[PDB]
């Protein structure tokens, strides 16, 4: 009798895993099922069962942004699910949506994401009201030499600077009554130049360092150095045990107008090689029942876009949730379709060549696109 479900889960060496863990083992305590649970980097996830998966090594449940869905749909790695009216009712309409391709539901949904302003509270009294007063802030207060910002965040990644190229009116793809069209990329369009010249600022004027990443914007802030990052909610349970006196607040508004964040829901999702797709969609359950999901935001921090749980005052009005929540529904979901995948190296390159002074904004936007519309025929023929 070789039964065994395998689930792969984010390798954080703690929060996420540890949850996935414990909740896999009461699976294997109802059922008598083995679920054995891999950790592998939410981001190599997609690649790995791309090798794995038609190997027939594969996991049976695996998780991603949604970012990625369609291609992943279109390179046949998911197979859609199939649950009762009442579970897929238990669930945020805005998650579900992000987890549908061409029709089908592909997932359940763990997380609902944004970035917001996450501030160390014996560093930020009141958070700036405007944009325009955060820049200053930033312009004033940080000094790369000492390593001390008052804002410092993750300025040469596309998914955390997009508030910015969508407050001067621009937009990865084009507005066929959703974002319909792979062919008409608006990511050198004028408005797109606009927002680029903000990053740059960015940069240039409140001198963030070159060759930043997402551990340089985490260790900074947790060694109590940096007054404000823009961060998601997958951050704050590693600032709080580093310690900070974490505030959050929605980004603070820009041209008087709200910010416009990307938005992320983190899913788990059914293998197309999967040999149990039954057995493993009834697991993908048990992982996402309001019980499950109540002991992971306690756990994680990451908010569940499950709707009975976010109805309660004790997490809608949770000052480490709010912020998140309000500034979420001012987002717009990432862009589900197969060619997504092709814009994120491109534009993040072209925010590297602009950041070091090595290319403009315009000819960074150019050659990226180009590279971009290229590679929508390499996934063609
Ligand atoms: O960074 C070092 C890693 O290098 C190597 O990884 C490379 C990949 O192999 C390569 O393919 C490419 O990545 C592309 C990627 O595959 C595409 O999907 C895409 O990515 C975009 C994505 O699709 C969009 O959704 C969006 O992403 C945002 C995301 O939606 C949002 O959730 C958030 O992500 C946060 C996580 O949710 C949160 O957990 C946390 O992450 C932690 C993590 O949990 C923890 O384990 C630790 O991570 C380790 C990691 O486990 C290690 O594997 C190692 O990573 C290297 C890989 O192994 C290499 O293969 O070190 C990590 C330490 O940093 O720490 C994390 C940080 O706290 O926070 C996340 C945010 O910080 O935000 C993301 C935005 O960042 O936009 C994506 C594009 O920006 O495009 C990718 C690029 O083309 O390149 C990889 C980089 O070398």
């Amino acid at each position: 009798k070789p039964d065994k479900l395998v689930v792969w889960e984010n390798a954080d060496d703690g929060v996420q895993l540890n949850n996935t863990k414990k909740w896999a083992g009461e699976f294997t305590k109802k059922t008598g099922i083995q679920v054995e649970v891999v950790p592998v980097a939410l981001l190599k996830q997609q690649e790995k069962l791309t090798l794995d998966g038609p190997a027939g090594k594969g996991a049976d449940l695996v998780t991603w942004p949604h970012d990625r869905l369609g291609e992943a749909v279109t390179k046949g790695l998911l197979q859609p699910i199939q649950v009762d009216n009442s579970v897929k009712n238990q669930f945020d309409d805005v998650a579900m949506k992000a987890l549908t391709y061409g029709g089908k539901l592909y997932g359940l949904p763990k997380a609902i994401e944004s970035v917001a302003l996450i501030y160390n509270k014996k560093l930020m009294g009141q958070v700036p009201a405007t944009y325009d007063e955060l820049f200053q802030y930033a312009k004033a207060n940080n000094k790369p030499d000492e390593q001390k910002y008052g804002v410092l965040f993750e300025a040469n990644n596309f998914y955390y600077t997009y508030f910015l190229f969508a407050a001067k009116g621009a937009a990865v793809f084009k507005e066929q009554d959703g974002t319909l069209d792979p062919n008409e990329i608006g990511l050198n369009s004028p408005e797109a130049v606009q927002g680029m010249n903000e990053v740059q600022k960015w940069f240039t004027e409140a001198r963030l360092p070159q060759s930043l990443k997402a551990d340089t914007v985490n260790g900074l802030f947790k060694s109590g150095k940096v007054a404000a990052v823009i961060n998601g909610p997958w951050a704050i349970k590693d600032y709080q045990a580093a310690g900070i006196n974490v505030g959050v607040a929605p980004l603070p508004k820009i041209d008087g107008k709200d910010a416009q964040t990307f938005i992320g829901v983190k899913g788990w999702y059914l293998s197309a090689y999967s040999k149990y797709p039954k057995y493993a969609t009834e697991l993908m359950q048990f992982l996402t029942s309001k019980e499950a999901l109540a002991s992971r935001f306690k756990e994680t921090g990451e908010i569940p876009p499950q709707k009975e749980l976010l109805n309660d005052p004790m997490i809608k009005n949770n000052p480490v949730v709010n912020g998140f929540a309000k500034q979420a529904s001012k987002g717009v979901p990432m862009p589900s379709i197969p060619e997504m995948g092709v814009v994120w190296e491109p534009i993040n390159n072209a925010h590297t060549f602009v950041a070091q002074g090595k290319q403009t904004p315009e000819q960074a936007l150019n050659d990226a696109v180009k590279i971009m519309k290229e590679k929508i025929q390499t996934m063609k023929q």
